[PDB]
């Protein structure tokens, strides 16, 4: 089931050119949050905000959406001085960051002075890696790199495809689509905890499309908010919906 999935995937997926993802990134929520950051602040100062605010987005319950809107609106109209004083007073005032806040701010203070590369992302990777303490793999890291990506192309505008040996941040939902899709026979949790098995499906799905990991990581937010919740923006056309449905229960209330 797993191969014959796989397959019907890939042929699905190259439906759709890189070209057309990366115009869908212009509608991510992210996107705007990050890019309405980086008008006011310039690319120095938002990219930095933007990365700070990827590091720290886990354990949201839910409200990751929520908490880049309210990033995008608390930044975008408030003056930026000390940008690590600035972020960690953010930290204690969001609605959203209340779980674990003490070590969102200890991990925030940790990437506090670095700056990122923006046209070297590997590199920059590869320093987010030591200075947070995670295997590059790691969703929070890979996730900041796709928002790093979507501060460049803002900031610049360009459209920048992104590697395709930085692979796809696996959080629950990415695994329960994953297993929706009847590409794994073991279940999301068990997914989540081997999570490069997840990323190594992707990324044959990666090189088979032409579609690197993180852009596929757009596809599967736009095909989550509709199988998932119920939202269906209509970024993805109804035959890449239908990918996520092959299970049971795969299926919005």
């Amino acid at each position: 089931a797993a191969e014959s999935q796989l397959k019907r995937v890939i042929e699905t997926l190259r439906r759709l050119g890189i070209e057309e993802v990366l115009k869908l990134e212009r509608r991510d929520p992210q996107y705007r949050a990050v890019c309405n950051v980086v008008k006011r602040h310039g690319e120095t100062v938002g990219s930095r905000l933007a990365m700070l605010n990827a590091l720290i987005s886990y354990r949201l319950t839910g409200k990751g959406e929520e908490h880049w809107e309210y990033f995008g609106k608390y930044f975008s109209q408030l003056e930026v001085i000390d940008l690590c004083r600035d972020f960690l007073k953010y930290i204690e005032t969001s609605p959203f960051l209340k779980i674990g806040v003490e070590a969102r701010k200890k991990r925030a203070l940790k990437a506090c002075d670095y700056v990122p590369n923006l046209e070297d992302l590997g590199l920059t990777l590869r320093q987010l890696s030591h200075i947070v303490g995670a295997r590059r793999e790691q969703k929070t890291l890979v996730f900041t790199i796709k928002i790093l990506n979507y501060a460049y192309m803002c900031s610049r505008g360009v459209n920048r495809v992104l590697p395709f040996d930085i692979p796809i941040p696996v959080d629950y939902r990415v695994a329960r689509l994953t297993w929706c899709a009847g590409l794994i026979d073991f279940p999301p949790e068990e997914a989540l905890r081997r999570y490069e098995a997840v990323q190594k499906i992707w990324d044959a799905v990666a090189r088979e499309t032409g579609i690197p990991p993180l852009h596929l990581d757009t596809l599967l937010w736009l095909a989550g908010r509709a199988v998932l919740y119920g939202e269906n923006l209509h970024g993805v056309p109804k035959e890449v919906i239908a990918l996520f449905q092959w299970r049971g229960g795969c299926r919005p209330p």
